[PDB]
């Protein structure tokens, strides 16, 4: 339905203070927003971001896709007028690990934004809630598994530079449309997937849990300076008490108890249902099987 609009939106490069305006007033009027960091490559490899490049933005309100060009704009200018909109907790902005990006948004820009969701955490918490599972999920896999979409392939000249790490790649100006179309595509993928967790009553966790686990990321990561101590065991999950206090006790399988995996993906369950012998169909042993005994038909 609606989800198919969503990946076609255009994006619209914002680089001049009149452009920039003209992106808030959209901005304002909407009720959620997807963001994303595009940042200098570092040759150290560490943890913090590199110098923010591109903040992008993708909102119900408009179907366009925003590129922020932070480095043209300069941090001063950018957050003069999107301080507040970053700052309205009336105004949902979702991510997808938020972590390192509400740090560079803390430490280069400043600014700590309020009424945060991150959709990869609402993700494991749902895997927390079912199965008792932990982990934190790739993009590709979250939207397998919630959309049913297989994204396309990202640029590999894109991809190739930035895991090589020689160079910032994203200080280039003016950018190559390669990269532009590759900056917003994980906006449009973030905005999609808010559909489908988001007032949804199918989805058994609620929203308000997630938000305000979220928070506590926010919290953590915002600090004006850069991070030392990580809130999760590793960087491929969700911290465990976090989980049990928002989302409350994990889950397991119904039918053999066993955590990890759901009633619905149960070997046991599969493998246990009856087989007939003699007619191959799940449901009836032979003894009972019409046609192997057609007295009983
Ligand atoms: O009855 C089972 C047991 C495991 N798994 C799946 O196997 C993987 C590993 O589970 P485990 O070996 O840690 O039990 C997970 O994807 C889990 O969902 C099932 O689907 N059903
Ligand atoms: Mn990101
Ligand atoms: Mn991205
Ligand atoms: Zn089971
Ligand atoms: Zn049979």
């Amino acid at each position: 339905s609606s989800s198919s609009m969503i990946l076609k939106y255009p994006y619209r490069v914002v680089d001049t203070h009149e452009k920039l305006k003209e992106a808030v007033t959209s901005l304002q009027g909407a009720r959620s927003i997807a963001l994303d960091i595009e940042a200098f490559c570092t040759t150290d490899q560490a943890k913090q971001l590199g110098r923010i490049s591109l903040v992008q933005a993708c909102s119900d309100a408009k179907p366009v896709v925003f590129l922020f060009d932070v480095l043209t704009l300069t941090p001063d200018v950018f957050v003069k007028d999107m301080q507040s909109l970053l700052s309205d907790r009336e105004i949902r902005k979702l991510f997808f690990d938020c972590r390192r990006d509400v740090e560079a948004l803390s430490c280069q820009l400043g600014v700590k934004p309020e009424g945060v969701l991150d959709l990869q955490v609402f993700f494991t918490a749902i895997q927390w809630k079912l199965r008792s599972v932990n982990r934190r999920s790739g993009m590709g896999y979250v939207l397998k598994s919630v959309a049913g979409l297989t994204r396309q392939e990202g640029d590999s000249a894109v991809q190739t530079a930035m895991t090589l790490g020689n160079r910032p790649v994203w200080d280039i100006r003016p950018l190559p449309d390669h990269f532009l179309e590759y900056a917003a595509g994980d906006v449009r993928h973030i905005l999609l997937l808010s559909n489908y967790l988001v007032g949804n009553k199918d989805v058994p966790v609620d929203v308000v849990a997630v938000e305000r686990l979220t928070a506590q990321y926010v919290e953590h990561y915002a600090v004006g300076k850069p991070v030392i101590t990580e809130a999760d065991a590793t960087p491929a999950e969700v911290n465990r008490a976090w989980l049990e206090r928002y989302i409350g006790p994990g889950g397991g399988c119904h039918f053999c108890g066993a955590k990890g995996h759901t009633e619905a993906e149960c070997f046991k369950k599969q493998n246990g249902k009856a087989k007939c012998s003699f007619c191959g169909e799940v449901g009836h042993t032979a003894r009972n099987c019409f046609k192997k005994h057609p007295q009983l038909l």
